[PDB]
RNA sequence: CCCCUUCGUCUAGAGGCCCAGGACACCGCCCUUUCACGGCGGUAACAGGGGUUCGAAUCCCCUAGGGGAC
């Protein structure tokens, strides 16, 4: 019954320090010594007395999930599976020029079944702990930081875009974030750490009160009827309620700079054609905004195809001449079911949604 | 008895190069095309106090807070 530091963050670390008597300050070492330099052993803190170093041995552990697989893309992505329990997540590295991503799971699955993603089809666990989100963190910039391959950057952005709705999961979530987030943590940008979410609405109301983050929402859809199909959640809250919601966190939101990002996923004549683009520009016109176009990563059995290079490059077109910044998102890591929605990690069903899906 | 303390974080520094330079963070502006959140700016430190010197982040003394040898 060892206490995992990577479940804390600064305030709750300077709490656990000041029982068995010591300073804050120790928190803010020992965090560097975790975080800046991926440390995982109380022996190498040299910051600290050995009478000290000694006694968290006793009390405490720095305690990773471990990486069970590692796959490597043609494009220079990297996908790592982290042992949890006897199930497994994904944690996705993604190189550019400029900079280095993360995308990093929240969930063991998710439980909102959206039609066209793979972490759908696998079902639902549970929730991901505080060390169990931040750890892929960490494990990804030790693996990262030690090969010092060419054009392989340490993590400058994370977004929460692997497998799970974040909103879901607000108790282990945030303090994660508070650590990528912190000077004796990660040091990340509010700016380049962006949640994704599809719409728990109340919980982004709740997200407002708790921490400032970059924010993407999972659109995919210019109406009601064709996201109530493809987004489920859309039924309990419409999309109006969701734009609102949105507007809420950009009033409070430096880290938004006024602007959320519209994910959309582009399915092949579903919501991809000339005459939705322009109900989407319609229904976009009081949100400020980025449209960030997503080509569609196929999966096994999925009844949906990937939009044309031709329409999608049409649709952006037109998104474009209402003044609309459209960025089409290149696809990344597709060749190890590593881009985004391909992520299936090793998910142990507690929802029956096979049993449920024979019994129609 | 010996070493350590520079913007929020990590650092450049060796008596005039420094009213202290950089990276990232933070803040601000812009996003009507750099986006798996993009572009450009701006604020910001010599732990504290007192000596030495024409001149101190730098040399000396004390204090506060960390290590380390007997
Ligand atoms: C991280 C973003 O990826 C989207 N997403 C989910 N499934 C897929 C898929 N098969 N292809 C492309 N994008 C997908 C999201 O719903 C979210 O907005
Ligand atoms: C694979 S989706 C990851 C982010 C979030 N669950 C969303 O739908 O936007
Ligand atoms: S898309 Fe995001 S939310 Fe909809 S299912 Fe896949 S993961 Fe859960
Ligand atoms: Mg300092
Ligand atoms: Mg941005
Ligand atoms: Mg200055």
């Amino acid at each position: 019954g060892k206490i995992n530091l990577l479940d804390l963050n600064r305030q709750q670390m300077r709490e656990f320090f000041k029982d068995l008597g010591e300073k804050p300050f120790r928190a803010d070492q020992v965090m560097k010594w975790m975080y800046h330099y991926c440390c995982d052993n109380f022996d190498e803190m040299t910051d600290i007395n050995k009478v000290l170093r000694g006694k968290l041995k006793e009390v405490a552990e720095i305690r990773a999930p471990e990486v069970v697989e590692e796959q490597r893309s043609s494009d220079g992505t990297i996908k790592w599976a982290i042992a949890v329990g006897d199930q497994r997540v994904e944690t996705v590295y993604i190189p550019e020029d400029d900079r280095a991503t993360l995308a990093v799971s929240s969930q063991v699955g998710c439980a909102l079944e959206c039609k066209f993603c793979s972490t759908a089809q696998q079902g639902f666990n549970r929730n991901l702990r505080v060390s169990e989100i931040i750890g892929q963190v960490w494990r990804a910039a030790k693996i990262v930081g030690a090969a010092k391959v060419t054009g392989q950057r340490p993590i400058t952005n994370v977004v929460m875009m692997g497998m799970g709705e974040p909103l879901l999961n607000l108790n282990n979530v945030v303090p994660a974030m508070e650590i990528m987030l912190d000077d004796f943590g990660f040091g990340l940008s509010k700016r380049r750490v962006t949640l994704s979410t599809s719409g728990v609405v109340p919980a982004l109301d709740k997200l407002g009160d708790m921490i400032d983050v970059a924010l993407a929402i999972s659109l995919h859809a210019p109406n009601d009827e064709i996201r109530d199909e493809i987004v489920p959640i859309n039924k309990k809250y419409n999309i109006e309620t969701f734009l609102a919601a949105v507007r809420r966190y950009l009033e409070k939101s430096n880290a938004n700079q006024g602007r959320v990002t519209i994910e959309y996923v582009m399915l092949d004549h579903v919501n991809d054609g000339t005459e939705h683009a322009h109900q989407l520009a319609e229904l976009l016109k009081d949100t400020p905004c980025k449209i960030n176009l997503i080509p569609w990563n196929p999966f096994p059995g999925a009844p949906y195809g990937r939009s044309s290079n031709s329409r999608i490059d049409r649709f952006s077109k037109v998104l474009m001449s209402y003044g609309f910044t459209t960025i089409v998102r290149k696809t990344r890591g597709d060749d190890i079911d590593a881009a985004c929605g391909q992520l299936a990690g090793d998910v142990i069903d507690r929802t029956k949604r096979t049993l449920r899906k024979r019994m129609q």
